[PDB]
């Protein structure tokens, strides 16, 4: 197992427009395009994206590519924010991508305001981060995807994806 497989599993893959647990305006695999309610705000992006004419429909290579470009911003926000950064220094590599499995899914910002959570982890207190990680929006809405990567950080092995 690796971030990639990982993901592809929390997050599937739609080769249409869809909408995310959110509404939002998303295709491929938790490529998220436009926050926007309109569907030709969203087909726009999506052109702008895959630098062709899509009509709201890519190929699975299409999917991949913004799956692959979007793994790699996500790394490259965790190592350039100040709050995030120490966090993923300080862990070991399955724990690493359950970091960077938030930050996909929910932006650097958000997982940057995961303030106590965070500390919790650096000082390698599992127990006590798997708690405090569970007393939040994000595990109200989306319990079965946040306990698969509460209990990455708590175990530190891929067993939830098993
Ligand atoms: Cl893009
Ligand atoms: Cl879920």
């Amino acid at each position: 197992m690796n971030i990639f497989e990982m993901l592809r599993i929390d997050e599937g893959l739609r080769l249409k427009i869809y909408k995310d647990t959110e509404g939002y305006y998303t295709i491929g695999i938790g490529h998220l395009l436009t926050k926007s309610p309109s569907l030709n705000a969203a087909k726009g992006e999506l052109d702008k994206a895959i630098g062709r004419n899509t009509n709201g429909v890519i190929t699975k290579d299409e999917a991949e590519k913004l799956f692959n470009q979007d793994v790699d911003a996500a790394v490259r926000g965790i190592l350039r924010n100040a709050k995030l950064k120490p966090v993923y220094d300080s862990l070991d590599a399955v724990r690493r991508a359950a970091l960077i499995n938030m930050v996909f899914q929910m932006g650097e910002t958000g997982v940057a305001g995961f303030t106590n959570s965070l500390r919790m982890l650096q000082q390698k207190r599992w127990d006590e981060a798997a708690v405090n990680l569970a007393k939040s929006r994000w595990y109200n809405q989306t319990p079965n995807r946040a306990k698969r990567v509460i209990t990455t950080f708590r175990t530190g092995t891929w067993d939830a994806y098993k």
